[PDB]
């Protein structure tokens, strides 16, 4: 309330700190939005974001590690200069675009919203007269969300093993503190047959294009027995070269989605039967190559969920795919809220690139960053909440 | 020529003996044609044919064994009453019809043409003043040509192991001393899945109807890589019962045809891959049940071929599927000529049943029986021809 | 409360009236359960249910019309003998079983629960000292729910045009005052080709079995672009007779489900394109015959929903396909709650027939009948609720 | 015989003239074989062949038109310098290779064999003491046989309207004066659908890849009802780009072959039904684009056939796809014999390129050129043969 040093006043300070930084946070968004870069190629965005934290006053108050494991990844850390285990709070920035249509998923706003929340938390804790509790604010630039999974590469380097809670936000069509993101497995299927002159001796050949079509048929009829939450999508990248030669090679690219890892394994095995059946029927051999990284479904955290919604409702927010944050949510208690930005456009469309760079989206982006920062303050000053967060994280890991 | 006892006069006598028997041979044809019976159910035809040979004068001059191994099969034998290894000459009678459309393959004429040729040979040898060479005229009633393969059942009982040459003729659209009949393998494919209520939990079921459709697709694309002489035809006998229940059972009936046994084995294995692939893709188990008897392609005999054509050309005959005679032709040197009967209709059509029972067909039937009988006389009185027949039979068995 | 003639005491009386009738209501359930009858063949169940209402004391106090439009349908009506528009309250009894597995949907309990609720309402209103408000209690026996749609035949005869509210309940695995039942369209697809002897001239034929398989393929790949709430299930009833004859006839039986009538029309047209495409590709002609009756989705009524849940919570009930009640819910404000009966078995399984006839199911059946009867009392004595029910019924009809 | 100026001596002179030119004709073959060029890109081969006829002594005795209508086509003409309608005898040179594997159809030998036959005819007629009959020897370089059909472009320019007979020869595995070459129709099929994000709203898209697969299925099952002489081969050139986007475009390339133009039209319409059915089933639109030129089957000429075989048998030759020569054979009486070149390799394989350039192939190439030249001499000095050739050409055009 009106008590000197209360949590409410701390939350107000973080909101005011975000407002004071609205101009340079908007410029940060525009710099990434105006120069769209693809997965692992976000060299400009990496330069803009490291420069941002390096320039925050006082200079070098943020400890910035550019090229953190990946060339376009970075890490920035701040903690109160006091010295009396410190709580580690992570905030993630995404910044890879989509081919042809630019930042059609609003990832420029994700970078902004993660940087704004971190600025808000530090600014709130700097205003604390008495020494603030030991806490480290960690910002992780995670490239290549749309392809590859940079968070997973960072997990593989141990970048998340010391975080207690992780925050980030994603723009979409509605405001929700959690949405069901599915597990994903990607696969490329290559069939190898035996070429033959179809005009002369076509019976001496093994038709790899037949294999591709029969695989497509195997999966298609399988859709009737798929769980309604399952998803299967694929294309025929290579279906032959010339009609006068029986195709001896074909290539399919597929991905499978299911709400749990156990269900994804079942769906993947069923699909493998479909691909291998097409080889048996056509006489070809088959190479089934899975993606470098399976993407996990996002583990919800009930305690973190309720705390964020309470903060958002105070801010005026009215509440109601797959991502590599799912892998993070399995190793660190996190929340991945989606927020509306003033547009009816759908993510991954040209019109969303327009909304993502719009002036209108700035208000909604900074508002959700305020909710994130205020929720981080909750975890810091409510040890009971941190316990419930960890208890919910433990029980959810058992259910898998 | 005009020499007392020459082969030409013997051939004339067989033709005159067939003419004298034209009335009762026609009645024999009509008795089978007017009472069509299916495979293994030819009880009337068996009664008519055994009575025919029993009644040939002098009574019991033909040694008749009714119910010879099969209930509707029979064997009739005659030899000159002299006594001085005897040459064994076989003539086959078929008499099973087709369901619904009667004797649409003219099998009533096959019975007639085999009985007429045997009568002609005996009548010719009875006119020989000097004792005739030792020869046994064997008539074999072979039921169930259109389904089952009664010749194969008779082969299994050793009925053909003592024959030196075998004769029969088949009515069709053109006159040919030999036509390419293919090897055949029949199969019934049953898929077993797991039933489930498609309205509630269809993902808990394994769709046996999917298996049937995927098998159909596997074979269909395979047709492009089939040898142009190969044939594949099949139906879906059972494709489900009710739409509200995921089908847990499906049944397909197929047959495969190829010009050689080696090619039939390759085609059958390729098809087995197609059927088993559908099980793998759908998760069902599969039971592939082959027919009781594989049907062999008909082995040609060049020496017997040329001799029959020379006889037919003298008679006015102008020369240009699968059958269990193919299995016979593998174990006994035989010929299976096709002959025109005065109609443009195709075998296995309703209009062929009309031609088969027509008065017009009698002339052509008795004419081809004359050619058969005259060719049997060639083998009897030309040991050089019997040698060439056996030499051609040996060399053809090596080529398989 | 404890006020002479309050609504609470009226609701208690209906519950006590149902308890007093527990024995004969159980016998009613067992009589239908032990003698399972299929759609439109429920002659025994019709006899049991008409006798039940005819025998309720005083004799002929229920006005019973046997053979009401359908031979196995009936109508029973009671109203207070006072005379001062009367409110018309309908209760539906179902009683058709499923082939082979008996009453695997618990329809014997539906008949019981509808009769019990009607008895409870009458018994409550008979205890009213002052003349009770004008109300007619209508019981409608609706045969053939699992096939045909007897409610629709009754709608076609105008049987529902004078009802203000309609009640019924359905046993399942969980307690819910409303569940999403989908709209359904049934279709039989017949393809007509041209027969030909596949061994001779298969190119002279038009393969109706190809048409069936190609239709199956057309729909199968279409599943990827179906809305996740859509359902398509079908079988190949006729896929050919003999493999030696190119099939000139094939038959498929399908049904389509969608949450709204507008979506069902879109899905049905898409499927019609798939069926007609198979005719074009194969050269066959196609006859697409829709079912006699399309089944509507069930229209929810919010006011009736909340009132029933409040009654059920007081009774201890803890709350969390397609039916011809959907067509009723479009013309009369109704509720179709599902209730647990003490078993984990799924509807339309053999083990559900066991639960449906179990002694355990009686307690849950009579408890839900109490909730229905108490909700009918709400509508009678709360004109504001009847207004909200009609307002919710109007607004829902606009949304379609 | 041994008569001064007989036809036999003229035929000997043509054979000796070909032998004397064996060295430079071999160099002609090697120049084309060592520098393989594709359809319409045979600039080197055009330069070599025009230089060849320009250099034949006396210089400019051959009237040579380079770049005759097509850039790589040419025309060369010689006639006896006497002057007294002249018979026009055409000889065709092909010289386009195949991509990657060079002259795997032996087209370098076709150019050689056409030039050698023309040289042989001129040399024979130059030795005639008395003025020779009026005859024009026309050589036509016809590029782009393997793709496009340069003969058809030349037909369209009227290049064949004044020829009375046309000769050429093609190397293969066996010697035959005529082989059944089929009519061909080529087609590219493009499907246009509606893109949609399969992860979000895949039901808002129309799957053009489905269309491609359904077309493949439509044609595949159609193979069972195809005439055994029909051929259908095609590939999926474009089957989608990324799996996350429902494909809105697909592309198939097919070709169809049948022995007659009437049968090709029937097969093409049946295939068009298959392609259009896939559009209807998937909701896409379809563009069916046929090739620039349909290739005709080769019309046989019996009189020319027998004359060439009689010449070849005297030379030691023992006798036993689709091409644009079929279109020529429809407008000019021609023969297109195939000849063995000393190898077991199949045309359009890497090992045939080895045989085509081999020293061994030269003997067989010059031998068949001798047969061609000797047959041209037959037509010149046998007006009865020219009549029978034209009579056979007329009667064959009626039968189509
Ligand atoms: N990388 C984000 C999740 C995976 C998704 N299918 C994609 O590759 O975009
Ligand atoms: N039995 C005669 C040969 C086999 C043939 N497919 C049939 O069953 O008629
Ligand atoms: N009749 C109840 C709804 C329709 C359902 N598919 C059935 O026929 O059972
Ligand atoms: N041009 C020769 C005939 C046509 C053949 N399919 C090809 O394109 O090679
Ligand atoms: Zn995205
Ligand atoms: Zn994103
Ligand atoms: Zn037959
Ligand atoms: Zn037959
Ligand atoms: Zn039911
Ligand atoms: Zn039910
Ligand atoms: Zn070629
Ligand atoms: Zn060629």
């Amino acid at each position: 309330l009106y008590f000197q040093g209360s949590l409410e006043l701390l939350k107000l300070r973080s909101a005011e700190c975000i407002d004071e930084a609205a101009e340079r946070l908007g410029a940060l968004s525009r710099a990434i939005w105006s120069q769209p870069e693809l997965a692992y190629e976000e060299h400009h965005a990496h330069r803009v974001l490291t420069h941002f934290f390096e320039r925050e006053p006082p200079a070098a108050s943020w400890a910035v590690q550019p090229h953190y494991q990946l060339p376009t990844a970075f890490r920035a850390e701040w903690e109160p200069p006091e010295a009396r285990r410190p709580l580690h709070l992570g905030f993630l920035c995404e910044y890879d675009a989509l081919p042809g249509i630019g930042h059609a998923c609003g990832h420029n706003l994700i970078a902004e919203v993660g940087a704004a929340a971190a600025l808000g938390v530090r600014g709130a804790l700097e205003g604390l007269p008495r020494p603030p509790p030991p806490v480290k604010v960690v910002v992780l630039g995670t490239p290549a969300e749309e392809d590859g999974g940079g968070k997973i590469d960072l997990i593989e380097a141990g970048a998340f093993t010391n975080l207690d809670v992780v925050f980030m936000a994603h723009p979409s069509q509605e405001n929700a503190a959690y949405l069901p993101d599915m597990a994903e497995h990607d696969v490329t299927v290559k069939y190898y047959g035996k070429a033959s002159h179809s005009a002369s001796y076509p019976w001496e050949g093994l038709n790899a294009l037949d294999a591709a079509v029969l695989a497509y048929n195997n999966l298609s009829v399988f859709r009737q027995q798929m769980k309604p939450t399952w998803r299967v999508h694929g294309i025929i990248k290579n279906g032959g070269v010339k009609p006068n030669i029986i195709p001896s090679y074909s290539e399919l690219i597929y991905y499978f989605r299911a709400p749990s890892m156990k269900e994804l394994q079942v769906l993947t095995k069923k699909a493998e039967d479909c691909f291998r059946a097409a080889a048996l029927a056509s006489g070809c051999t088959v190479e089934i190559k899975g993606g470098a990284h399976d993407f996990y479904n996002v583990l919800p955290n009930k305690s973190l969920w309720k705390a964020y919604m309470e903060n958002g409702r105070k801010l005026g927010i009215e509440f109601i795919g797959s991502t590599d944050f799912g892998n993070v949510s399995f190793v660190v208690p996190g929340i991945h809220p989606y927020f509306h930005i003033g547009s009816n456009a759908l993510n991954h469309t040209e019109q969303y690139t327009e909304a993502a760079g719009s002036q209108e989206a700035q208000f909604y982006t900074l508002r959700t960053a305020k909710a994130l920062a205020m929720t981080a303050l909750d975890v810091i000053f409510k040890p009971e909440l941190l316990e419930g967060i960890r208890e919910d994280f433990k029980l959810k890991l058992q259910e898998e």
